[PDB]
């Protein structure tokens, strides 16, 4: 190809094609005219070869980038600027007006609101970096600094990590999201395509789908917030309205929250000594609570009890009742266990 | 079995003063492998057993079953 047209290759082939009485000789006029002309004819061969890669949808540049995926409705991430809170410690009623900057570091962060030191809101003000970023992610307890130094304040310090930097989209990755894209289309009704406009709410993380719970085209969408717990209501309507702007062709759906199932328990337990009703009562609900939390299935009344005297300060356990039962309990879908009642006695 | 037996000798060379019940039946049902346990009996008893002085308690019948 290309490669194998080269200077010598082509200067070669044009002396053959002249039929002339002048033997090629090196260095002649006419020999240097052809010469010329195949240099910049082997250069014109790299730009053909050049441009074939260029016009490839992949190994694109930025422009290129760009330009295809406008052709595609596409659009790169630029990144988004980190958000955060510092706290200003210096001299009370010192005013920082909005549009301030400080500096950890090299970084440059500004101040969105004004915060005056010792105020009654406080001297906490959100902070928002200059530029996109990971770098600009900044950690808890990081000492800021005022680029221009303002009398009355002395110490500026996070009491939260920086977050929202997000750093500038790479080629390769808006290429793998075009890719799958194109390979994977918003389709009617499928369990996936119908769950993940559900998952673009904030409050809820998992998300269900019960189809034919009413027939045929009857879908029960079942949601669960932070932990499996219950979102709030109009969480539940915002959901409802943005699956339903998206949702299939004459669907019936019905979003689900879990619900809470409350415990009651009692017991006759020996406690250890130096330690009183309260200490083992919060350190087994909190224990409890855990298991409540990690626990799959149904209730096991031996792991209750076991999580019970593994708890610290307890000499002995007896007349262990859970929900006026000792036996295990079924826990049915939705259903997450609430501790309601702790009926403790030594 | 061999699991607990080996959770019931380390705490059996823990031990002082008495074999308690809840204590073996907790250790029992933390073992691994150990879904739900019921009528569980020490001497087929259900009661704290004194360990008196020149004295150590000794595992001599393992009967789990389900």
């Amino acid at each position: 190809m290309y490669s194998d047209q080269t200077y010598e290759v082509i200067k070669n082939r044009t002396l053959e094609n002249i039929n002339l009485d002048i033997y090629k000789g090196e260095g002649s006029f006419l020999n240097n005219m052809v010469s010329g002309n195949n240099l910049e004819l082997s250069k014109i061969y790299l730009e053909l070869s050049k441009m074939h890669k260029m016009a490839f949808i992949q190994d694109t540049y930025n422009q290129f980038l760009d330009k295809r995926v406008n052709e595609f409705g596409v659009y790169r991430k630029l990144g988004t600027e980190s958000n955060g809170e510092v706290e200003f410690i210096g001299e009370k009623g010192t005013v920082i007006n909005n549009g301030t900057i400080i500096s950890y570091r090299d970084l440059l962060f500004v101040v969105i609101k004004d915060v005056t030191i010792g105020s009654e809101e406080g001297d906490n003000s959100p902070v928002q970096a200059l530029e996109v970023g990971k770098k600009y992610n900044l950690p808890t307890n990081c000492e800021f600094k005022l680029v221009d130094n303002i009398s009355g304040v002395t110490k500026i310090t996070n009491t939260r990590s920086f977050e929202g930097g997000t750093d500038i989209e790479t080629d390769e990755e808006l290429k793998e999201r075009f890719y799958k894209i194109q390979r994977n289309q918003a389709t009617s009704g499928n369990k996936a395509h119908y769950e993940e406009w559900a998952l673009e709410v904030d409050g809820v993380y998992n998300v269900k789908v019960y189809p034919r719970w009413d027939g045929p085209g009857t879908v029960k969408v079942l949601i669960f917030g932070k932990n499996n717990q219950a979102v709030d209501t109009e969480t539940i309507e915002r959901c409802q309205q943005h699956i339903d702007e998206e949702k299939p062709i004459g669907p019936t759906i019905t979003v689900v929250t879990p619900l809470p199932i409350e415990i009651s328990i009692s017991a006759v337990m020996k406690l250890e000594d130096g330690y009183t009703l309260d200490n083992v009562k919060e350190s087994f609900l909190e224990s409890i609570n855990t298991y409540f939390r990690d626990i799959r299935g149904e209730i096991i009344y031996t792991k209750v009890m076991g999580i019970l005297i593994n708890t610290t300060g307890v000499h002995d356990l007896s007349n262990l009742l859970i929900n006026g039962s000792t036996d295990n309990i079924t826990i049915n879908e939705d259903k997450i266990p609430s501790v309601t009642t702790v009926n403790f006695s030594e």
